[PDB]
């Protein structure tokens, strides 16, 4: 089993930290890109199209004869094979909710953070940001998980996204309780702990060397 | 019964209008009208967006009874697992969840360059672009009457919207790909997609909403 992707966190936090969750067996293979003006990605470009992937891409993949592409099928087929996704109508639902409300959080941090003008930016999405978190919150309620009493693939989705709000804004969680509570149960995990206490946890830099912010 | 909730546009309600008339689904659909700019009024919106016991609240929204579904990809999903439209092997689901994430990834390609203030600029770029990312699609879908396999699913709901709006935007960018072409007839051709096509109800204009630069109407 091979991963793929950038040497940073970014859209691969979620899959790294769910392989070791599950106990999986798999390889890196990690890319390095170039710095300003140029941001040589030239190992990558070299080997995109020779993998075999129908849409070259990263994060990637390849598990025997699959060869996937997409962070979310990505998850989601780890998932699967781990018994790790929701079960009933309503939690599916939910699920499939929270993946895509995730994804658009992870993408509002994302567009500020590459944004020539994150300075002029920040404090407006500061501004806004108790009021998504909020939402998080108030559906997590007393659960120790998003869908219930189960860990799920979305937890996963849920760590990184919140848990880089905190590395942007340490205060952020303050007045979220339950979301504090939740990034420790999630750290202290057997094998999250044992993870984070290894060097191959990579949890900064946060983003690609093209950002503003977390460029390091 | 159910409740579709979007603004009067085409945007991400189109696979989700298409879906529902495809499954002869019982619904109503409920507007909102964006103001024009230089204000771009929401209030239409706004003004119920926290009453309608959504978790999330946000456009578009499904209310199925008490099922109450934000996010468009969990809208699809919520109604294709009612009515058979979901990849059913392993080797399916990975192609559907890879397709829905890909055509996702297309879709806000386009929308950003049509709402860019230097759209004209980048225009150009976008159309050169282009057929690398529809050559994927053609590959993908190879012989295949749909993108799954045989049988259709909701992913070709997606499908259909992103690569017909691509179409719209430019007639010919599809000329070079016979199977998605015959893609686009095929989904067209469907007995009540057909049908709703050529009725008062179906709404393939505007695009996008009235902040966009183009397709704004
Ligand atoms: C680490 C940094 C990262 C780079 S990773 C390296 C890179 N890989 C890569 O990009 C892979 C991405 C892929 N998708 C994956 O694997 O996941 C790489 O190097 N690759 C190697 C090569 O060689 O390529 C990074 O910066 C990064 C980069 C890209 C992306 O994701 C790309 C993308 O496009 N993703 C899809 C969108 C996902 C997130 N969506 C959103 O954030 C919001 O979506 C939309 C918002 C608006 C909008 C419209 O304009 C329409 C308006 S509708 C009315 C509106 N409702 C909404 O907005 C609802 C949206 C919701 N999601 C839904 O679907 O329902 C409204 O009025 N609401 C009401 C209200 O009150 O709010 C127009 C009609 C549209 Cl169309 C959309 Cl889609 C990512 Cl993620 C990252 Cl991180």
């Amino acid at each position: 089993m091979t991963l793929g992707y950038w040497n940073i966190r970014g859209l691969a936090h979620s899959i790294r930290l769910l392989l070791e969750y599950t106990d999986s067996s798999y390889e890196e293979k990690k890319y390095t890109m170039g710095d300003a003006p140029d941001y040589d990605r030239s190992q990558w470009l070299n080997e995109k199209f020779k993998l075999g992937l129908d849409f070259p891409n990263l994060p990637y993949l390849i598990d025997g004869t699959h060869k996937i592409t997409q962070s979310n099928a990505i998850l989601r087929y780890i998932a699967r094979k781990h018994n790790l996704c929701g079960e009933s109508e309503k939690e599916q639902i939910r699920e499939d909710i929270l993946e895509n409300q995730f994804m658009d959080s992870r993408m509002q941090l994302a567009k500020l953070c590459y944004d020539p003008d994150f300075e002029k930016l920040k404090p407006e999405y500061l501004q806004a940001l108790p009021e998504m978190l909020k939402l998080y919150s108030q559906f997590l309620g007393k659960q120790p998980w998003f869908l219930g009493d189960k860990i799920t693939f979305v937890d996963f989705i849920a760590y990184d996204v919140l848990e880089r709000n905190q590395v942007f804004e340490p205060s952020c969680l303050d007045a979220f309780p339950n979301l504090k509570d939740f990034i420790s149960r999630f750290e202290g995990l057997e094998k999250i702990s044992a993870y984070m206490k290894s060097s191959r946890f990579l949890p900064r830099p946060v983003f690609t060397k093209m950002a503003v912010w977390g460029n390091k």
